[PDB]
């Protein structure tokens, strides 16, 4: 009664080495799953984290580097260009020639960096306004500072896209690197140091004078203008609340509620915008409805920009956009960066040119890419399976509405409404293939130079930027994809309330139609769980059908909403990781994850339990003395195998709203009774709490 | 009639994820043992090469890293000192504070560096004698430039010891590389740009004028200096035949033989010998017995060195230890490195910095190491199978013997002598593990500071220099292992008839208790049957059952064996490499390895065959559509799994003397008729050529 076909054995060996069985399964289910892949491992020097998910990802550059590499015959114009990308990219001779030419171009364009400009005030300051050197940024190069100003869907209509205003990102991963002491001491430290560097590289090529305590006393100006920037900036806690966050006003109102005073002006609000719009050709009136995500950053930025220069501004404001072209500029630049990503991220080096830039060439050209990878890599018989596993887990989804007691009978209605409605996208889109002429005029104005890469980055900044700049009075395109199909990840989108299942995460240990069921439902399926209970997160529960930011909760499910989540807020935020320096996670930044884990996993088990039902026992796998029902729970754990460089899990504690993968193994089994009656766990053991979370 | 042991689906999985179906066995026997494996991996930017043996060998590196890194409370003082030499090792903030400061203190020692010093004729050229200059640096640091001279194993009385005087190792791979065209043109210029970069990076560290002139003038003459030396070298063809390389000489004819003129002096071998000698305390004098390895390129020397000055020698001198040296200092020293390795190995990065100290610590301590290694990972009952499995190989190779058409009865009688006397080393030597003082006392001498990784490198440099130079009126030890026990590898001793399979090769796909015979044979089998066949090769032969340089052979039997060989000189000069570009294996530097590969493959198959007939069919592996004699084949041929960088290929073609791991696979297998019969081969097949070599 034991399957002994070359894929069954080729998933028993992996879930074998994987495993570690001096470990119980009721003490520590991670170890017990991982602990064999945890021993041979070691994270590469140029990898922040390893794992399941990062091996697929390296394995899937390989992939692209075969594709990118070789030019055709019969190549259609979008798959030169692509290839051409890839080329320019990976001639590091020609790079290095050019030094940080390319950049020193660049500088004039954007008002200039005064720490490595004679006479920034004559040359800049004199024609300098902070509504034309922010819009300059953003509109040409898509970089926001100071005030993040972006073209997006509306959230309270899916089919429009509206002008949103909101705080911006900042140079460090979080507001909190900001304290600078202890465990981002380093980080703030090599930040700074980075500033120095790169203003130093630039002085030394243009032929300047190098005052090394003028260059500490500029760029510390900077550290405090963004540490103040930084303070303003609302927390993720108080941004989690679709609704509360969404404030529709007009641009009058934005200049009357939100008055700003850069370099004792006024700020006007239209010309802002205009200077942005113009680039795009659309004309804005104050009669012009704008989302604002950050009411309270805008009102506690006032006091903050009254206090500081144009020179002082402009300093943080174009070293924003150059901390990031560095790294595409001549080694002597990209070295500049080492000591500031070893402290963010704990690597030691970059990876491969040839990976940097099969990455690059598929986030630039995802549907050139996607085309490529398919081919190569994607058989089409996959996706009609996952097709028929996504219809199982929506229903299973459904029928559980029935079992849920904290739900009314009228908010299980609308959540019925809302699952049958999900729009599910699965491997690539057909059009990529088969359409030639579309694919060629998604890149019709883009032309490649194959000796000049950084204007070729450049080219792909200002083209994305004007894309999106665009779609203001454009209608959202219900066709369009999330995601490229080369990809090793799943998504949801509130706004067009759709999943999708890229081909790159359609393989083993995810999915196979070749390895056993159990293995199937326990990877793709918890994957195609989490992407449907997105859909009802803390976040997601806000949007109806359509996409919609509606409120279709009756007051009591909302309540018991928020009363069944505070379970896992509490659970989670209990969890001390190690590897962050025995920081507790967020309970309330990793929430709408972790119930997307919780209820997608209990989704699958279900699933693959009426599968049972209907098709009976599957064979046993060789050289494991564990049943299918283990398997399942056996394969959910190792698609979370990895471990994370100590600097790396200090930054994704704060940034990454996932779990670790650790803990999302942890907490999701030990909420799960069907985990502890499949392993048997005894009550109250590390893995079977008495007390346990469920939400969906 | 299928196994389904945990075990065995682990290597099935492994044999199927690493083999290509599609390929046809008989076309191409590496594509389809290896196609699988060649497709999902490339080359690491930190490795000139990948396959089987490095993996296992980056596998190993995680080991001892685990083994090194932890002190313990129990750790005997030899565990304390390998541990403290791992940690000065990987504090690069400690090497790179610094610079070149320790080097700086190093070049009086040895007469300074011409290039990087001002007035050398003053400081060093008064006092300067070559004699003294050759010899400091071969007594204090091992470097042995111009003039190699060594105390090593008499090659025709292998319980003593002798003063050797043989051709230097040149600072580019081979002589080859001096013709400074084509395929060697990049490596010449970045080997001179190296030189200047160095004497750079000195001179602004001593605070002298940089004249980017006077660098290149003197630094060309170093490379003209090195190509006439390079072309004086004997070539490895020359070299191959032990018997006419050994040349024993008094101290008197080497005096009178072969006069040197260095400075206009002349050169006094006796003062030489003395200079390096007397750092052990040793008086020698003119009837000293020498083995002269070069006296063709000590009569070529003559005429070059009166051409040059004592300044132009030492610029080449001091260079040959400083291009040493480099890499252990700060990062600014270790980057003048990155061209010259990049032309050499086709590397764009240095290996982890904790990879290349757990490989420093293991060389420089390979019995406290591989003792570490054991306790960690070897279990003692794989040492009693292997054992069992080497007594069944040597049985095969007398066997064999009568069926041998080529060799009369006297010769086979004598080879039966040699066979007898091999003495095996299996795992690691117990007093490793068991010992506790006499482990101790092999490290006495040394004292390491974790803040000063240069002078624990230079510390291990005098101290194995004067552990080889004290060994001259020594015994040779019985008991001496030519390895340690952490090395994925396996050797043979001609001067120890001995033969070597340490605990680090002793693993899948070679060896395990638990995986079919079939892969043990075809794996760890086809290695014993190689290490023993090295004892009958071109070189070994010539080598007693003792480890004398004595004919053993009849002239016939040796006429037959030039012969024999012959046949596998041209198959293997017939080779074509497209990663050397198109070049041809040197088949006469590469024979001595292709018999071990066919006599070997041959020895361990019929040893399979006889556990066959013993102990009837194994039972089939899961997933396989092949029979055990089959993945006999399929297994020795996933040992060289394995690809090479183009600039790896160019170097290894001219100095390794074994064929590329792809060309063992066809060489072998196209003079295997068993290989054929197991395959169903039809005649002339590219696998099944008509013509089959044979010597063993
Ligand atoms: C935009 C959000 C997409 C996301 C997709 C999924 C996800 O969580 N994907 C990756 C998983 C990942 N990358 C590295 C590691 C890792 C490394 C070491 C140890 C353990 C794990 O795990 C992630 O962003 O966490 C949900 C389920 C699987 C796909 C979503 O829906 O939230
Ligand atoms: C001092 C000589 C020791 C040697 C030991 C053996 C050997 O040949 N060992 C290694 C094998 C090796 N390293 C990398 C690769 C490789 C990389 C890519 C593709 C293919 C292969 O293969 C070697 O030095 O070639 C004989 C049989 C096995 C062990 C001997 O007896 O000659
Ligand atoms: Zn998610
Ligand atoms: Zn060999």
């Amino acid at each position: 009664g034991i399957c002994k076909s070359s894929d069954c054995i080729k998933s028993a060996a992996r879930l074998i080495q994987n495993m570690d069985a001096t470990t119980e399964p009721c003490t520590d289910f991670f170890k017990y799953a991982c602990g064999g892949w945890l021993k041979r491992n070691v994270i590469p020097e140029t990898s922040s984290r390893y794992g399941n998910f990062d091996i697929l990802r390296d394995e899937l550059e390989v992939v692209l580097k075969d594709v990118l590499q070789e030019p055709k015959t019969e190549d259609i114009v979008a798959v030169q260009k692509a290839k051409a990308l890839y080329r320019s990219c990976i001639n590091e001779s020609a790079i290095d020639s050019r030094g940080g030419e390319p950049l020193l171009k660049l500088l004039p364009d954007i008002y200039g960096w005064p720490v490595a400009t004679e006479n920034w005030e004559q040359k800049y300051g004199a024609s300098w306004t902070a509504e034309k050197a922010i819009a300059q940024l953003n509109s040409k190069y898509g970089k926001k500072v100071l005030i993040n100003l972006f073209v997006g869907t509306d959230d309270k209509n899916s089919v429009n896209h509206v002008i949103h205003i909101d705080q911006p990102r900042l140079g460090l991963p979080s507001r909190d690197y900001y304290e600078c002491t202890g465990i981002y001491k380093e980080a703030c430290t090599a930040y700074v140091d980075f500033m120095i560097s790169v203003a130093r590289l630039i002085r030394q090529e243009e032929r300047l004078p190098i005052d090394e305590n003028q260059l500490a006393l500029e760029m510390n100006k900077v550290m405090e203008l963004e540490k103040e920037i930084a303070n303003a900036t609302a927390k993720p806690e108080d941004r989690n609340d679709p609704m509360l966050l969404y404030n529709k006003m007009t641009l009058a109102q934005i200049q009357n509620n939100f008055s700003l005073e850069i370099n004792g002006k006024p700020f006007s609000w239209l010309n802002f915008t205009n200077e942005i719009m113009s680039t795009v050709n659309i004309s804005i009136t104050n009669e012009e409805d704008v989302v604002v995500y950050a009411p309270e950053y805008l009102t506690k930025l006032k006091p903050i920009l009254t206090k500081y220069s144009a020179r002082d501004l402009q300093n943080l404001m174009s070293w924003r956009f150059i901390m990031d072209l560095v790294s595409s500029l001549s080694r002597t630049y990209k070295e500049s960066r080492n000591a500031f990503r070893k402290a963010l991220y704990g690597t030691t080096s970059e990876t491969a040119t040839w990976r940097r830039c099969a990455n690059y060439v598929n986030g630039n050209m995802e549907n050139a890419v996607g085309r490529l990878y398919v081919e190569a890599a994607f058989a089409g018989e996959s996706k009609h399976v996952v097709e028929d596993l996504i219809a199982q887990i929506r229903e299973v989804f459904i029928q559980t509405l029935d079992d849920l007691t904290w739900m009314d009978a009228e908010t299980k209605k609308r959540a019925e409404e809302k699952a049958l409605a999900i729009k599910e996208r699965i491997g690539y889109p057909d059009d990529i293939v088969s359409n030639d002429n579309k694919l060629n005029n998604e890149y019709l104005e883009l032309n490649y130079k194959e000796d000049e890469y950084f204007e070729n980055i450049i080219q792909n900044l200002k083209f994305s930027q004007s894309k999106q700049l665009k779609k203001l009075r454009e209608k959202v395109d219900k066709d369009e994809w999330i995601s490229g199909a080369a990809v090793v990840n799943a998504f949801y989108s509130s706004g067009r309330n759709q999943i999708v299942f890229p081909a790159g995460i359609l393989q083993p240990p995810f999915f196979s139609a070749q390895q056993s069921n159990s293995l199937n439902y326990g990877g793709i399926g918890m994957v195609i769980g989490h992407e449907i209970t997105h859909g009802f997160d803390d976040n997601g529960r806000n949007f109806n059908k359509d996409g919609d930011l509606v409120d279709w909760w009756t007051q009591q499910s909302a309540s018991n909403f928020k009363e069944q989540s505070q379970c896992m807020v509490y659970q989670y935020g209990n969890f001390s990781w190690d590897l962050a320096g025995g920081q507790h996670l967020n309970g309330i930044n990793t929430l709408g994850e972790n119930i997307a884990d919780n209820g997608g996993l209990g989704q699958a088990y279900r699933a693959y339990q009426n599968y049972i039902k209907k098709n009976g026992e599957e064979k046993l796998l060789p050289g494991l003395d564990l049943n299918h029902k283990q398997l399942f729970f056996l394969n959910f754990a190792q698609v979370w195998c990895g471990t994370y460089r100590p600097e790396y899990a200090v930054n994704s504690i704060k940034t990454d709203v996932h779990s670790p993968g650790n803990f999302r193994i942890i907490g999701t089994l030990q909420n799960s009774a069907e985990f502890s009656e499949a392993f048997h766990c005894r009550k109250n053991s590390y893995m079977n709490p008495e007390k346990k979370c469920r939400v969906w």
